[PDB]
């Protein structure tokens, strides 16, 4: 049978929550869902045969990386990013806006940005039309509209202006996906939301996104500094802003009480480097909260990881063996280390998923919180 | 302080059994002395560091192999087999002959003999003169004269041609390498002796080896199949036909139940592929003898291989941890099961070395040999 460009649909609620599934042409996305961040396929990290069998339906490329190093055309001379991170489901990218922020930049105004690579210094730019293309060139699946980041904490000027430029940058993203045929045809795109802890900014931004319409909306300006508190006090407004029948994505979320309370407030995609970063550096995320391995404790501790986890990594090894390759440095350390977490995440979706259809998941949401901080490990 | 080219000193003894020195320029050999066989310096094999850390003073060269792949004119190119192996230590090279009979034959005479190679079907001599030049450009520090193998049982007829013939190729390889100044003034040469089973032969040879002259005497033909017993009852009566004042080499020996009753009858220096082989083969030694990793009695088992041996992997590395490396193909298994079987070895040479030296080798070898069968792992 034929499959679809982008097609969204909820199969149950829970209040705010919706669970559901995103078709389209290279595989089926479970929502709500987790991305793990992808790299390129090779020996220093994990295979994307592993990457799959951990749950991951799809994964993110980061634009600003990519562009730098081996360079968009680069990418797309190998056979786009499908070929280069040997993942043949649907990729998401980023527009490369937020790391010109947070990693680089040489000229700022409406036209787009200048910037100077933080490898070799050359010049780069970027800007709704040129981000648009890179991410066609990169072979995406999702592509996430240009927009401007102002820096945590935001004067409420410059949230305002940030916000307004952003959603002409919207436009411009809109318009320079439709004019491509191939990518239109293919990809979808989704705008982002802007107006950091302002009501009327959120709404303004919501309000000017579902007339340009998307196939998707972000949830931008969070996780940049704000805490837990604040960021769900944002979400509690800013979701239901957001057309419904569309998918609402969380950008840069989170550890996975953030996940839990954010799919509480309606939100459907996730995306971060804890796992991956926590992997590398000898934390394990469990139900009863994140391990770190290295501890003395687990010197003897024949049990897994976690001892509910049925990722590959939790039948066989146990805290001990994991312990003595991570004291030792051994690489195989790090890689069942990151093994789990990715498999992890992908087992609170799937349980998260499955607590919605049963119409469960505001009790497993309280069960989820009372043992994971508890930290009965 | 100037080192001398080769210098035996016996510092004690108990019965036949001898313990001390060989002085050499590249070092000193402790006796009596374990020699693992060496390969080239890659990823695949332990490093060389790794070796010398487990107590090893020598490493043994195949000089059959090394003229198959690279060939004795490459390695020499590349600076000998101190540079090959990555080991600056005193290597000792056999001479070829006794993998022509076990592996490869085009023709056999009096002059020589010309073999195909296993590898590519090339064709390659072997003699006294060209065995003892393939071991000059392998840097050779101890050359083995090269002998005649009568493959076991070998009738009483054949076995006194086969002798008399290495007697007089023994003499050819003390000759050739005289001949060469380089090799003559800077490495040692080793006779072996020969005949069977059969004492009149066994002494022929050592009296036709010991006119000829050399720093060292092999007993050869033995470990080719005939069993502890017969090979215990040869070495009683061979070993003190050869010269007293020069080392005993017992080559291609072996378990280290072997190795114990050789240095009771007078043997000093031992070479065998076992800790390897085992190691690989996810098999350890120990005193309660040897065990199968893989054996689930060892899933959970936090001792190390040995909870006597003091090498780097039973510091750190529990047997269930072994086990589950073994268990998952991972070469880190591999390598640390390979380690700690070329330590215990060094380890065994050690006390037996110690125990002489204290007069108390006899009572040593038999607590050894008491717990070794017990097996109460
Ligand atoms: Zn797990
Ligand atoms: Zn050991």
């Amino acid at each position: 049978t034929d499959r679809p460009r982008f097609s969204f649909s909820i199969a149950a609620r829970e209040g705010k929550a919706r669970t559901g599934t995103i078709e389209m042409k290279r595989g089926v996305i479970r929502t709500p869902a987790f991305m793990p961040v992808g790299t390129a396929a090779t020996v220093k990290a994990l295979k994307p045969e592993t990457v799959r069998a951990t749950g991951a339906d799809i994964i993110l490329g980061n634009t600003y990386h990519l562009m730098l190093r081996p360079g968009a055309e680069r990418i797309a001379k190998l056979g786009g990013l499908h070929s280069f991170m040997g993942w043949d489901r649907p990729i998401l990218t980023d527009s490369g806006g937020y790391q010109v922020m947070s990693l680089s930049l040489t000229k700022q105004s409406e036209e787009g940005v200048t910037f100077k690579s933080h490898l070799d210094g050359s010049r780069h730019m970027l800007s709704p039309e040129r981000s648009i293309e890179i991410q066609h060139l990169l072979g995406s699946d999702i592509v996430m509209a240009f927009d401007e980041s102002t820096p945590y904490p935001a004067t409420p000027s410059r949230a305002a202006s940030s916000m307004e430029r952003s959603m002409r940058w919207a436009k411009r993203s809109r318009d320079a996906f439709d004019s491509r045929k191939e990518q239109a045809e293919n990809a979808a795109l989704f705008g982002i939301q802007q107006g950091s802890v302002f009501e009327n900014l959120r709404q303004q931004s919501a309000d000017a996104l579902a007339e340009i319409g998307f196939d998707g909306y972000a949830v931008g300006g969070l996780a940049v500094g704000e805490g837990q508190d604040e960021m769900f006090r944002v979400l509690d407004f800013s979701v239901p802003m957001l057309p419904d029948d569309k998918p609402h994505y969380l950008m840069g979320v989170g550890k996975p009480d953030d996940i839990v309370g954010a799919v509480e407030r309606g939100i459907d995609m996730f995306d971060s480097v804890l796992p991956t970063r926590s992997g590398r550096n000898g934390q394990a995320f469990t139900w009863d909260g994140p391990i770190n391995i290295r501890n003395a404790r687990f010197s003897e501790d024949l049990k897994p990881l976690d001892s509910e986890c049925h990722c590959a990594v939790c039948q066989k090894w146990s805290r001990a063996c994991i312990h003595a390759l991570i004291r030792a440095g051994e690489i195989l350390g790090a890689m069942l280390m990151t093994e789990h977490n990715i498999a992890f995440y992908q087992q609170l979706m799937q349980k998260i998923r499955d607590s919605i259809s049963e119409g469960r998941f505001s009790q497993f949401a309280q069960d989820f919180r009372a043992r994971y901080f508890a930290r009965n490990s």
